[PDB]
């Protein structure tokens, strides 16, 4: 096989299996297994527990110096095994368990992947700087096609996006031995990225202010992944409502909720122009507000003609709230450090937005889903709401935050 295919399948794999389920799992849990959203939100809470400790197993794997693709052999091993048990919990609790292995095996990925293509690239003398682009997106090509393919087979509220997420883990193991040998000795000198962070890191929570940025990043942040844990399962709300049981939305969810990912992507394509234009507080701010609007627009979204529209268009602000927030928080901590301490503080920063804020989010979100969900019919109109006044809240405590000196 060409060394570029067997990354890009291998990439392509990596997330195919993680987007056949990810996205429609909180709805399966609610309409199939009758689920509440606290605990959707507790089983969802999980990938942010996992992700937490991702750079310490991943640290070790680094220091007592085992190989990536062996570790992300067995780890897919067990993100398969444990899909396979999911197809299977039936109860709440059981499912926070199969899923808190599967995440804790699967999180660390996210950087053995990245590892194993820097190396094999650079083996075969092939340049690292312009190759893995080409590379990282087939994953996202392979997220989306699997939210895609499920949602048209009709496995949206269906434990078969599990035995897919388990073959095609599996497949992906043993697509993982086919290749290359590198020797860890090849990988030493190189100081791992988890060493910027372990426990001297938080030396930058030194500064008052700073510190406080982080918490309300940490709070901001807490709302990143609520649509992916549950627009879906809003979006199929609509089937109690005859008029929408019929539409494509309602039944095919994955794909009006696929603008999401789809405009994450391609936004990332005008973050050079609005940091350089704007400025960094301001791309903060823009931010904010589209995180307001994605909201809001899902409060006052149907499957009609024009709630149809207002859907698509949070659908198309999401990307810019999500990339414009990862991109302008970054660099803002980042300018606010001493030159030396620059790429733990990006590294603290998105480890604390994202997973600190996945967990928080995750129950946070669940018990509001389940405070207002009566008679198993949740008014998604008060949730949004909810979810959207705090955005607006959010962006007066971070223009409290810039405006403070």
């Amino acid at each position: 096989m060409n060394l570029k295919l067997q990354l890009k399948i291998l990439s392509f794999l990596q997330f195919c299996l993680w987007g056949s389920w990810l996205t429609t799992l909180g709805s399966y849990m609610f309409v199939t297994l009758k689920f509440d959203g606290a605990s959707i939100g507790a089983v969802y809470s999980s990938l942010g527990i996992a992700a937490v400790f991702m750079p310490a197993l991943l640290g070790i794997v680094a220091d007592k110096w085992l190989s990536a693709k062996w570790v992300y052999a067995i780890c897919h091993t067990i993100g398969a095994i444990t899909l396979f048990m999911a197809a299977q919990v039936t109860t709440p609790e059981a499912m926070f368990l199969v899923i808190l292995i599967n995440s804790f095996a699967y999180m660390p990925t996210l950087g053995l992947i990245n590892t194993i293509s820097y190396y094999r690239l650079q083996n075969a003398g092939m340049d690292i700087v312009t190759d893995f682009p080409p590379i990282r997106i087939w994953g996202t090509i392979g997220f989306i096609m699997a939210m895609w393919v499920v949602s048209l087979s009709g496995f949206e509220l269906s434990h078969m996006q599990l035995y897919i997420g388990a073959a095609l883990s599996a497949i992906l193991v043993l697509f993982t031995l086919t290749l290359p040998h590198i020797p860890v000795a090849k990988q030493q000198a190189n100081q791992s990225w988890t060493t910027l962070l372990g426990l001297d890191a938080f030396a930058l929570f030194k500064n008052k202010r700073m510190a406080i940025f982080f918490i309300f990043s940490m709070l901001l942040g807490a709302e990143l992944q609520i649509t992916n844990m549950f627009g879906n399962t809003f979006l199929h709300s609509f089937d109690k409502d005859p008029m929408f049981a019929s539409s494509f939305i309602v039944q095919h969810a994955s794909i009006i909720m696929s603008i999401s990912q789809i405009s994450e992507t391609l936004f990332i394509l005008t973050i050079p122009f609005f940091l350089s234009r704007y400025g960094i507080k301001n791309v903060m701010m823009i931010s904010i507000v589209a995180w307001i609007l994605r909201f809001a627009l899902f409060a006052y979204g149907d499957p009609t003609p024009f709630g149809t529209v207002l859907l698509v268009l949070s659908m198309i602000v999401y990307g810019c709230a999500f990339d414009f927030f990862n991109i302008s928080g970054s660099v803002f901590v980042e300018k606010e450090v001493s030159p030396a301490i620059r790429a733990s503080a990006q590294g603290m920063f998105l480890m604390m937005t994202n997973g600190f804020g996945c967990i928080l989010g995750g129950i946070v979100s669940g018990k509001v889903v389940e405070m207002y969900t009566q008679n198993g019919i949740t008014d998604w109109q008060t949730v949004w709401l909810i979810f959207a006044g705090y955005s607006v809240v959010l962006a007066f405590a971070f223009m409290a935050m810039f405006k403070y000196k």
